[PDB]
């Protein structure tokens, strides 16, 4: 289905599982370095890609989480897009009366300024892509047809226009890559009352920034303090893309190991 078993829990008993959520344009196999930095026999389950907006995706994850974990306790972790998803499932699980005891965001850092959900920003965004496209591959943007479509329809319209004038594999990967990245842009973040740990790097890469220049700035709280009162930030340095790999993940994992040991003590 959409759940990957990174390390199975025992048939009965054992430690609380860690649930990790896939990143944008990728799979939960990227949490394997983190797993090696966690306590021995920590179970870990990865939730992979499903369709919908952020809240509609959590409408599919939450019932599976409760099948696998019941009342709790819940430990939800995600890098890149995964962080938003883990947080979204923290809010869904809290409303159902579930015990969430750790939400771990690995550099799930919001744009320094809010991204407007407007028609003018649609036009600004498609002009930005258009200019890059003539550069890296050597016309009139039909704005009225694009402003009336969602992200999925926008992308289909633009691929169909190329066909009307590319191998299937390249297309499928960039379609999910782009859509997951827009899912981060468009996320409508809801307040959460539990404890959130945010592992914060220094900066997004110059590729991400060129796609949306408002990622050139990060607030100290990563954009989350308005929505979380019990917010902890762990500075890890480096770039967004290296927060998930060795050796920086060793710093993430040492911190998370202490949080999991405390959760195991209170059981
Ligand atoms: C190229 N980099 C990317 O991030 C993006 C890709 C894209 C397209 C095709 C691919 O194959 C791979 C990626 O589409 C996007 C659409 C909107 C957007 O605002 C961004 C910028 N991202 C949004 C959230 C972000 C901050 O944390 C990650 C950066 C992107």
């Amino acid at each position: 289905g959409f759940v990957r078993t990174l390390r199975a829990r025992p048939e009965a008993g054992g430690k609380v599982p860690v649930f990790v959520f896939h990143p944008a344009g990728g799979s939960t196999v990227v949490y394997e370095p983190l797993l090696g930095r966690l306590p021995a026999d920590t179970p870990m389950y990865g939730f992979e890609r499903v369709e919908g907006s952020i809240e509609e995706r959590a409408q599919q994850y939450v019932p599976k989480l409760i099948e696998m974990q019941g009342d709790g306790p819940y430990v939800l972790v995600g890098w890149s897009l995964g962080g938003v998803l883990a947080y979204a499932c923290a809010i869904g699980l809290r409303r159902l009366g579930k015990d969430v005891r750790f939400v771990g965001l690995i550099d799930a850092v919001r744009a320094g300024e809010e991204i407007p959900q407007t028609k003018e920003e649609i036009r600004k965004r498609w002009d930005r892509y258009a200019a890059f496209a003539e550069k890296t591959f050597n016309p009139a943007i039909p704005y009225e047809q694009l402003e009336e479509l969602d992200d999925e329809g926008q992308v289909r319209f633009v691929l169909d226009a190329v066909s009307q004038s590319i191998p299937a594999g390249i297309i499928e990967h960039q379609r999910t890559s782009y859509l997951d990245n827009r899912a981060i842009d468009t996320a409508q973040i809801q307040p959460y009352d539990g404890h959130v740990t945010l592992y914060m790097a220094d900066r997004y890469h110059d590729d991400a920034i060129m796609f949306e220049p408002r990622y050139a700035v990060r607030q100290p709280d990563g954009g989350w303090g308005e929505y979380v009162s019990d917010l902890e930030v762990v500075p890890i340095g480096g770039e967004h893309i290296q927060a998930i790999d060795e050796p920086i993940i060793a710093k993430v994992g040492e911190h998370m190991s202490r949080a999991l040991g405390q959760i195991e003590a209170d059981r």
